[PDB]
DNA sequence: CCCGTCC
DNA sequence: TCCTCTGCCTCAAGACGGG
DNA sequence: TGAGGCAGAGGAT
């Protein structure tokens, strides 16, 4: 994401953040970065220091998390579409390349979660590149109400609305924090292109940031000079030298014109979970408790009925 | 609440 | 002297409930 | 990985 962007918005554009009761979201569609969720589950869902697993050692922490987080959302009337990352851009790979077993999401984790989601009737999409960019595209085209993510990248990708820390709001019984991009730009007095340059200065996954430039300086410089190139000419090279081989022009273009899925091609449905196949998969292969799975499918089934009744005469 | 299980 | 940033550290990132 | 709480070294004023 963007280093410190969340903190900055709260401190400088407080009106861009609204708190709404969770009831008021009943019926709404949200886009979710599924690769980011799998990673959180692999890291946090542990016992004795190891992931949950079946007898033969296959990882199940990610299925555990995806199954119950998704059902909890549906019970609050929030309808998720999961976006899976595609091949990362060159800059992301290059920046990672420049930078206790280390957790990593594999194609196998993705495929297993895709298989679970299909048996649950939960829609998912494959982004051609960055999932957050495609999430932004779904919000922009009106296919979902918001991206539900902790990665402020979506904002840099133009997502008009972002639901921040949704699952912690659910677990702790707190209102949901909604970020409104337009309000951000209005409070900072910036346009989207200037915001992207600011985000790069704060620190992005695509490229390096100027050493000695942090949140306070970057806001002031972007407001007066309006672009990174105009800033670098005015900056004193002895005091604040830029990093060599700086790829900010390239990172700017990635944020402005990301490869994204076509949102008009997207068909979205939340269909009846397949209880018998879920049992064979989660219990027969993954050794989840059958009593717990059945209970989760029943809650998900009942969730669909309430969503359908609430939305039948109120299409979105 | 505290902290262990889930697989 | 004050403001701003950087390093270093530490922690928690899930969902849920039994006791 | 990031994000909050502190330490302190600079340039900022």
């Amino acid at each position: 994401g963007i280093q410190g962007l969340a903190k900055l918005i709260a401190d400088v554009a407080p009106s861009a953040i609204r708190e709404n009761d969770i009831k008021s979201y009943f019926g709404r569609k949200v886009a979710i970065d599924a690769s980011m969720s799998i990673y959180q589950f692999l890291i946090a869902v542990r016992q004795g220091g190891d992931v949950l697993q079946n007898e033969e050692g296959e990882t199940t922490s990610h299925l555990m998390g995806m199954f119950y987080r998704t059902i909890r959302m549906m019970e609050n009337g929030i309808k998720p579409v999961y976006v899976f990352d595609g091949k990362p851009p060159q800059l992301k790979s290059g920046e990672l390349a420049k930078r206790k077993r280390l957790v990593k999401v594999t194609k196998q984790h993705n495929d297993e979660c895709k298989h679970l989601l299909s048996l649950m009737g939960i829609p998912y999409l494959d982004a051609p590149s960055e999932a957050e960019a495609s999430c932004a595209a779904l919000v922009k085209a009106g296919k979902v109400y918001a991206a539900a993510t902790e990665d402020m990248d979506c904002l840099t990708f133009g997502s008009p609305v972002l639901m921040f820390h949704l699952t912690a709001s659910e677990a702790k019984k707190l209102p949901i924090q909604e970020f409104h991009l337009s309000r951000i730009l209005q409070e900072l007095g910036l346009n989207q292109e200037q915001f992207v340059d600011l985000c790069i200065l704060l620190g992005s996954d695509y490229c390096e940031s100027i050493r000695g430039i942090g949140p306070k300086r970057a806001v002031d410089l972007i407001q007066k000079h309006k672009s990174i190139e105009e800033i670098v000419r005015r900056l004193d090279p002895n005091k604040y030298p830029v990093p060599e081989n700086w790829l900010h022009k390239e990172a700017h273009q990635l944020f402005l014109e990301p490869e994204v899925l076509d949102p008009e091609s997207v068909e979205l449905k939340w269909s009846e979970p397949n209880e018998e196949e879920l049992i064979k998969f989660m219990c027969g292969e993954k050794q989840f408790s059958e009593e717990r799975i059945r209970s989760g499918v029943k809650r998900l089934s009942k969730s669909r009925q309430k969503l359908a009744a609430a939305l039948e005469h109120h299409h979105h």
